[PDB]
């Protein structure tokens, strides 16, 4: 299965300011605070270098939290895809899935404190994680740079799920 170029444009229009950052992270190619041109520009490069398969995008929208779109553009049943991607193995790494979950369990007070504690990561948790990818501090092998930043913030309860995944 493969992601159609025409469908890819319809997904980029219906993606909000905050959703953009999440999708790009799950697809590996990430650009912080992206415009419509920047979002389609990365998507076109994945569907041109064969990487953008149909179930990679179907799962990408199911994991991002946009279950409305599966039945809108992809014409899939999100209830069947939910029951399907449970027994089926996930396209994404448990490191990509952990970062996305840690993102959701963060508060506005913590996200501002994140910046003042640590280019200089403009108002994004995924933007800070992207810095560590280039600065060799966060990776699927090493997540202790995040564990220290979690303990030294307030969310000490998130270190248990992180230590697992």
């Amino acid at each position: 299965s493969m992601a159609t170029y025409e469908v890819l444009c319809e997904v980029a229009e219906k993606l909000g300011t905050d959703d953009r950052e999440v999708v790009l992270f799950l697809l590996n190619v990430f650009i912080p605070q992206p415009t419509l041109a920047q979002l389609i520009g990365a998507l076109r490069a994945l569907k041109e270098e064969g990487r953008l398969t149909f179930p990679l995008l179907a799962e990408c929208l199911f994991r991002a939290g946009r279950r409305d779109l599966l039945r809108d553009l992809l014409h899939l049943d999100p209830r069947f895809l939910e029951r399907h991607l449970a027994g089926t193995m996930s396209y994404f790494s448990p490191y990509q899935l952990t970062v996305l979950h840690v993102d959701g369990e963060l508060c506005a007070r913590d996200i501002r404190s994140l910046i003042f504690l640590s280019r200089s990561t403009p108002q994004t948790f995924l933007h800070w994680v992207y810095c560590m990818e280039n600065l060799d501090l966060l990776g699927p092998t090493d997540v202790d740079a995040l564990m220290s930043m979690l303990r030294s913030l307030s969310r000490v309860d998130l270190q248990r799920q992180v230590q697992t995944l």
